[PDB]
């Protein structure tokens, strides 16, 4: 096996396939033609019988979708318009009334509002349970449990799920494990090699790297993901990834370990930092001894990620103020990207809604989001060092 | 007050207010920042209200819609990742466990499946009605009543259904009014001048006209595109359309006026051309005065159209001859492109689930549909010409 | 041999030599590698040699260039990044020091500027001559002249050249003839079947047709143009067109034929109608029966052509007063753009060619919408 | 305080842009468009009247080059940046507007193929003298100044070979004899080296190399003076090329510049790597790479370049033969002859670009451009093809 550089670069591609281009061409084509009307119907009798004709299929895509299955350790990928893409066009395959999914108790706000507004609305049961306690995931199970689904780490406190743990509940009572790896890519941890059977990426965060596409990627099992094609993408969603998104989502794949291992590098120092200052009351970072979870984090992460969360002992108040006074990180609900992100869920996305209902799952009154970007460190540090002060 | 070509063109855009660029910028960016988090959370706040807050949406994306809206007469446009990311985000706000929808005897078949195999399994209840028939419509209705869904012209015979009868049935007894406008698009057909409540486009095929993007466009009422856009699409589907291909699409609709014209006109001229010959049974186009709907077709469209179906003598086995004679028409089973298309489906889409499984009957079996492109008249004719010599 | 819409849409082209994508894939990439070094090997001994092959060439560009010989009736096609690229790049290639060109009197502001203050500066001779004038261009033969340049029509007032007329007497020394054919387009001009050597475009204006890319094409004799690539492009401008954008003007080339037929549909109503104003002087428009060059303009076009100039007789304070009440005509010096776009060079270009001289690029937009804003600016012109 | 300047990964990825003044829009929107429009008549004369007497006032300029070009001076450290269709477009744009009939240019001994063409086949031809001397020579460099030297360029490192010029060296002969002063910076990049700072007047790139990154676009730049950026854009751009860059490449070429330091790091870590292993194998038998020892200008690659650059130069015992194996042998490098790209590249110019020529650049050597894969890989790579070469 080559190095995974190596494979972010060449895999799926020799360019004397393709007359010695060095770069794919682009596929920007709706439609491809059959030599013969036999050989048409030879294409769509393999589909709907379950089986996915690579011909018939954008080559680009087809290549983003090797690429990502070769990184996750995992046989075949999928390409989507969006991270939501992703997420719905693979759950919409997997459930049908009566079915239950069993969710980790914190999740991105679109999958929450997609699973409690949409799906969970069709019929489908559904159920928070706290993917590290294994003891209380194994009394949850029943065996209309289909699907257990969450991310890891989590929005918005960086909590942990053991994933080998969870897949081994899940092989005893037969469920499909789904995991959102989009925090840490490919690069960072691999949830297929744990037990998943299928992760789910926001490829607009850091796959992408660059803020300038929306994309999703599956990757899993050749049954599950030609079904996730077949029926979540085709039929049910319609979420369908631009050629031109694909090839530059593949240009950003081309540095995913040089920026994954800057952006790391990046946030420790900004963590151990936070730690340090009297304004911060809790910080939230895998790399941190003090992160509860700390010992799982090593064992499942390479490296403890580009995230931090954090919480100013002045509230609401505080976080506003600091988001505020940010100068070079910029006031953004995205993350993965080269220039640095910060968001304050209870003063931002959460602002109209009153401090009793921020509860259950959990929003901080003082939570603090930052993606921490490529920027050079010591501008980075002056800059939060100067929105601490006018947090008060 | 200006004309179609001019709105096309410049609707919604004036060079003075983006640095005098002549053409729209190009907003290829994932995210868009705010000045405060009390900004940020206005917008999130009126989101979660149900209000949809231009800018802090994408403007290449705002444009596309409102000049899609303006060219079919409606309030708000929503652009979608393909012609099923519409047709879903759409049907997947509408309805819920316990509703019905009433539909177009025939459907696009990834409509179909989308129905019958998708949300038709979450518990929604389906019924094909003739949507020409006022009667059996009206008779159909029930108090669950939620969607009424279709496409004029429909497949395979371009059966046109009566939009401002239907309509008026569906305000009576409280239903929505959805027609998938694709074959006509907004230049030679308005549904919701006719009374319908919402349009979808699969923006893939006319819209575009150059079959290098896949796009999907709603229009309709504010209302009604505000919660598809915030429920259906946010949550749904993940169906988000690309910047670079929403540009592309203004790009194609620039031109749409006069594409249509002339896809009309070759048309036409196949038409007749195709209705002098011995080897053609049966011919579907809405310009033939023996067309059986040609009065209502002309009432709703202010040209026949682009695509003919017709049936050749000999059955299956001609067509299968016809189709592999042809040079310049390409076998594919897409439309509206330059490049003109043929597809037999009793031999491409449906060959191998053979002729007992093709009991739709007075659909299949001979029938050759054409989407006839954009090139000399002439050069059509001489490839039509000996594929009916070879077809013999 | 298939109709000009026909192959504008396929020429060049087969689906089923590209795993059957309708529309070719885009090659957006800097570099070809080799499958052996004895491969490799072929494609600089070669090169060296003045042969092109199309191997470590761009299949975009190439087919690009196919396509637009094949409009243009030529050999072989060449892409550049600008119309000004296409047109440096022929001249730095077929003049050297001592050299003469003699040129229409009138030319495109860069290229006149190109030649007196670029090539001209380096030995190269320059002479203008009235292209329509045939005893007066075989008059302004010398040994000297290499190459005869022109566009035609020709700014400010749609002079025409006799194209066949001046390769006559070309062919009598040798001299090639280059003609800038950007307004016409192929479609409603074929230079090289009149002719001429070599057709250079701008593509930025009616190739494209929607003016979100910046072009250029030379099309001419194999010879000619593979030492336009070797020399001129590879060496002397750099002036590479991008692979996206190549396949962006093929996308505009795929409607030209129907652009151009709306463009000249709306320029002849405009033509027809501004010629009556009380505030117009002079109107150049090639469709007008009173246009002097009448005949010989439909010899060479099958259509007038999307351009109109006219002269308002309030002069400078006339043509100011007309551009700024505009509202729909946007104020630009561009041409070609479904958009239309106006220009009144004494207030925009020269600040310091009549008073009362305004160029319309007519675009695709209603008539009826065209007809009102140019009348109400009229109206204010007073 | 507030009058330091930001770091070099901060302005590569923020220089010249606010989100706030293009409506929060993250990444700045693509001007894809080929005209810009004037509000009025008058605002359009102040423009063109203003190019002509030799401004670039924005002038209604496309902002997305315009951002790139400001991204460029910052990192070279110089006032004015200009983004052209090619580094041949950026070398040419620049060279026709310096130079006219009488002039004398003096060249490093090496150049890039194409430029020496332009050089001795294109502009040479248009009455422009040349003459090359060894730009580590300031004694001949000294003596090779004339009164019409109105240009001195070069390139450093040099193409093929890695020669090195010192920058500085050649500045001062140039302040003190009146020539201006550009270097071809391709190699380099501005992380590794500002030839400006060190006095040179102008810099050249091809932006299709390393600035990119990616092999997929083809793109030039200059920065120097904004006086004679200027005019380089006026009349060399504007009138003598026509080498307009795409809006399109110009964003992919400010993508690729977004993680340029992380780029340059790896090129060099891998390159430092295999030379060193290189170095020590049997069957090579000299190599040349800027961060040994051995290399002859060592202490002048040291003085001037922060890392040793991407490129390796070498020569295999056993001639063409050795080297037509070695090249025929490589399974992850490819056979090619550009640089800068994520993917190693290798060529072997005795059987590849030089090929139709006879041995009368020795006949094993290699040059390679070293990738970002990983370097268990590329070693293994060179290994197991230092094998079939033997």
């Amino acid at each position: 096996l080559p190095g995974f550089a190596t494979r972010a670069i060449h895999h799926g591609y020799d360019p004397q396939d393709h007359g010695g281009a060095l770069v794919p061409p682009v596929y920007q084509t709706a439609t491809f033609t059959f030599p013969t009307v036999e050989y048409g119907a030879a294409c769509f009798a393999g589909e709907q019988a379950g089986h996915f004709y690579s011909r018939i299929s954008n080559p680009t895509l087809n290549l983003l979708e090797a690429r990502m299955a070769s990184l996750e350790g995992g046989e075949a990928g999928l390409a989507l318009a969006s991270g939501m893409g992703a997420i719905t066009s693979t759950l919409w395959t997997l459930l049908r009334p009566g079915d239950e999914v069993l969710l980790g108790n914190t999740l991105y706000g679109h999958t929450f509002a997609f699973l409690h507004h949409g799906i969970g609305e069709f019929g489908v049961k559904l159920r928070h349970v706290d993917m590290a306690d294994l003891q209380a995931l194994e009394a949850a199970m029943t065996p209309a449990t289909r699907v257990i689904y969450f991310e890891s780490p989590a929005n918005p406190n960086m909590h942990m799920a053991d994933i080998a743990g969870v897949a081994k509940i899940a092989r005893k009572h037969g469920a499909t494990v789904v995991v959102d790896n989009t925090y840490c890519t490919p690069y960072l941890q691999r949830p297929l090699e744990l037990g998943a059977d299928l992760v789910v990426h926001s490829a607009t965060k850091y796959l992408s790297g660059h803020g300038d596409i929306t994309a999703g990627i599956v990757v899993g099992s050749q049954a599950l993901v030609d079904r996730i094609r077949l029926q979540g993408l085709k039929d049910m969603t319609g979420a369908v990834l631009s050629p031109h998104d694909a090839a530059l989502l593949m240009r950003g794949i081309k540095t995913l370990n040089l920026r994954m291992d800057r952006h790391c590098a990046n946030a420790q120092v900004l963590a151990e930092f936070l730690a340090r200052q009297p304004q911060v009351e809790l910080i939230h970072y895998p790399g941190l001894a003090s992160f509860p979870q700390y010992t799982l984090a090593r064992q499942q992460m390479s490296q403890p990620g580009g995230m931090i969360a954090f919480e100013l002992k002045g509230g609401i108040g505080a976080g506003r103020r600091f988001m505020n006074a940010l100068q070079l990180f910029s006031r953004a609900v995205s993350l993965g990207d080269a220039e640095s992100l910060a968001q304050h869920p209870a003063s931002m996305t959460h602002s109209s809604y009153t401090p009793e209902e921020r509860a259950h799952y959990g929003i901080s009154e003082g939570l603090v989001r930052l993606s921490v970007g490529l920027e050079d460190i010591d501008d980075l540090l002056a800059d939060v060092q100067q929105a601490l002060k006018a947090s008060a």
